């Protein structure tokens, strides 16, 4: 007599993963509640009507993994175009070959350099702290490229995003960018990329499309559980909003980092002739700027317009919705205190804790789907399955 | 009684395209003379080996198409890497981003170029020929690329690659070069691109893989016509060597390009961190040089070792092999006559003339095997089959 089989909260690539994963792997019925009028989360796209480009409402979302099972699961879905996405810099009125590299250090310095002489310039550059000891972004970057480059093409750009001091900012940052030392450009270092060959939303909507799966939209979680659970009492509740937000900020709130958009069609056809441009440079209040025409090479589109839009960051206030975790000692301080509450909900209430939001930490789309995939087979599954407790 | 149904003068993609087509799709015998003590042409390739890399004895070879049917056929013999090629330009001790591009501008004139501003200051410096009028090389490269870029990455390289008066050179070897106006640096503009996952000799051995054909290495075709022909009479003849050696420069010799290679395998594990760097100053013998590793980065070889290429270009003598045709107005005036030659050979002899070598032009792989496929479809194939006349 049982409604459901599940609850989770949230339908962005976690929750739709759980969601998916029990729906057909375990012919269970499941119901996602969303807060917001449509699914997918931040990776949430649209078709600009003038042109009919694809436009990632809430922020550039390039996927990649190294990772063969979530390369396996997410074609199921959905099929992948060649795309390798590549970044170029600004700085001092002159685009940069971006990250790390030959183009970039023959560019700076003013003359071409090999592998070996990239190699012995940074090192010299990078003497004040090495790799291993690094406690932060700060000493992290500069053991890596260098101070004169750390200045130019990491200080105005790291200020702008997190408006705080990058020895207080987690060393893991900056690693998410490759080091080189070849002329090599592409931005993700990793085996598998491309983008959606028909939009985010389309595959999306296919992860949720199994009738054992209803979403209901502009629907909060803490509005409806109340009369929901008890129509439902053995069904655990997959979480993956704010974790902070769950307990109403009981011990605090944690800091979290927002972004605005600014979304423009310009009566051109090419704006910057590449998909993502970089602002270094403090005389800039945007971080960068995208042109998703170039998104799609593939594609053609009109020639007389084009679609770009301009990053801006700040703190998220109370009605903000959180996208990147800052994560500092204050931080983590903080987080340890919502693990332990979080912990005992599991045990109490049966509650899990997923996604970006749920654990406050930095998870891109084929992290999160794996993460979701490992909370499936190690806790979930075992659970709705043979009874075994979920912690 | 008779011994072949068809002979083939060259092991290279047109003559094995020839050979392959015949054997499999007509069900008869083909015999294949080479001159060479291996086959493939110059796409030939053989394992570095201390390193284990892959070399391009005669020079690299890059493939790429848009031709579908041409993709879809030399699948069928191997398979393809996600290889993207790109160049990069050596100029005055300094690494450029290649071909024509906002990234090349932007660095060879010190400042960063919206893709409206690039077209303003090349319309600017290309007014004094239109790309319509353009009669030569330097007519063409100057009407698409302007002339300070002409005569910094243009003017020397080609003085090194062809040592011929650029008004002398014909317009469409400028044109292979796609001129862009986006940060994209990609070499070639074609839907399929890729290397030979298992190597170049291996897609060619599968090519004549097939019992009903017979390959004879170390044999010149002028050696052995007056014994194999007679032991099959109606046997027609594909030749895809040179085209006025056929004819013993009755009516004068051809003009061609050779090239040398100078390969060295270096105790450092990087030694240009890219696939192909072009040289286009004078100071510098060699027109480009190739470092083979970058051409498998899906690969992992030694660390400690690496093997390069370097590219030197010269009147191709009598003993020499061609590469490339020069093609000026006396060139095309003898290719006339050679041509006429060639129609009668082929009313006469049943001798069909193919490949870049037996119609003096320029060919690619892609174009080669096209142009087989479709001297195959339109002439080989009638005749063998039904009976047609070749001519
Ligand atoms: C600006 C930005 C750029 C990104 N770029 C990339 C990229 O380039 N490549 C990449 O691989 N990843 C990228 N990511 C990461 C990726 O978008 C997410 O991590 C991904 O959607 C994974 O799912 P998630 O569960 O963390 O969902 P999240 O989208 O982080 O959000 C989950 C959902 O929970 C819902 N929710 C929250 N509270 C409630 C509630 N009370 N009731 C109901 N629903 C609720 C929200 O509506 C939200 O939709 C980016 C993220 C952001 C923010
Ligand atoms: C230096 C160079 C670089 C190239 N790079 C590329 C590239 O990057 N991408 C691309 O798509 N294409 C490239 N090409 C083109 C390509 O290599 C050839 O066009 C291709 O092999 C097509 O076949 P072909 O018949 O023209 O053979 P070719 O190799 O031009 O030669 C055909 C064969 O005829 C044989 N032969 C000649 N005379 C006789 C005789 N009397 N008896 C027996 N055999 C004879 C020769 O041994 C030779 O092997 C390049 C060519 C050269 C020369
Ligand atoms: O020019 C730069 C670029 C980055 N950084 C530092 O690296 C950190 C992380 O860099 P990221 O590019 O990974 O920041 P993210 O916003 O998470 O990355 C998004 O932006 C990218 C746009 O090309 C991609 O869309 C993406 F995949 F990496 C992203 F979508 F997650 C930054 O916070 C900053 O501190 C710099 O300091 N300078
Ligand atoms: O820096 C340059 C480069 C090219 N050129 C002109 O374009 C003409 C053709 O350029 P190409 O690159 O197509 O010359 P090719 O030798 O036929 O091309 C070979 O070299 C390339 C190496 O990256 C690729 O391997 C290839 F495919 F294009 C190639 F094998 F055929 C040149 O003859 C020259 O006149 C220049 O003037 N300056």
């Amino acid at each position: 007599t049982a409604r459901f089989d599940l609850f989770v909260v949230g339908s962005g690539f976690f929750g739709l993963t759980i969601a998916e994963r029990v729906a057909t792997q375990l012919d269970k019925r499941v119901l996602v509640l969303e807060r917001r009028p449509h699914i997918g989360g931040n990776a949430y796209s649209e078709a600009e009507p003038q042109t009919g480009i694809e436009v990632h409402k809430y922020g550039a979302h390039l996927f990649h993994t190294s990772n063969k099972r979530v390369w396996d699961y997410v074609r199921q879905f959905t099929d992948f175009t060649d795309y390798r996405h590549r970044v170029f810099a600004m700085h001092n009125g002159q685009a940069y070959q971006f990250p790390m590299g030959l183009g970039l250090v023959s560019q700076f310095f003013g003359k071409y350099f090999t592998p070996e002489q990239a190699r012995q310039l940074i090192a010299e550059q990078a003497a004040e702290i090495d790799t291993a000891d690094a406690q932060n972004l700060e000493e992290k970057a500069i053991s890596l490229i260098g101070r004169p480059l750390y200045e130019a093409f990491v200080k105005g750009y790291t200020a702008k995003q997190w408006q705080t001091d990058p020895k207080e900012l987690p060393a893991a940052n900056i690693t998410r960018l490759p080091v080189r030392y070849t002329f090599d450009n592409r931005y993700f270092s990793d085996t598998y990329e491309g983008l959606p060959t028909d939009g985010y939303t389309a595959w999306l909507q296919n992860m949720a499309a199994d009738h054992r799966i209803e979403v209901r939209l502009n629907t909060d979680w803490f509005d409806v559980r109340g009369q929901l659970r008890p129509g439902s009492p053995a069904a655990p509740v997959v979480y993956t909003g704010p974790l902070d937000r769950y307990f109403d900020y009981a011990e605090g709130r944690l800091g979290w980092r927002t972004l605005d958009f600014e979304v423009e069609v310009l009566p051109i056809g090419d704006f910057q002739g590449t998909a993502v441009m970089n602002y270094n440079d403090l005389d800039v209040p945007y971080t960068r700027i995208h042109e998703f025409r170039h998104f799609h090479p593939e594609r053609d589109y009109r020639t007389d317009k084009t679609v770009i839009m301009r990053e801006y960051s700040r703190f998220a206030e109370d009605d903000d919705e959180p996208y990147y975790p800052i994560n500092t000692e204050a931080d983590r301080a903080l987080l340890a205190t919502y693990r332990a509450r979080a912990k005992s909900e599991t045990a109490s209430s049966k509650v899990l804790f997923g996604g970006r939001l749920g654990t406050y930490q930095y998870l891109d789309m084929h992290m999160a789907i794996a993460s979701a995939l490992n909370m499936y087979d190690n806790v979930l599954a075992p659970h709705l399955r043979d009874g075994v407790p979920l912690l």
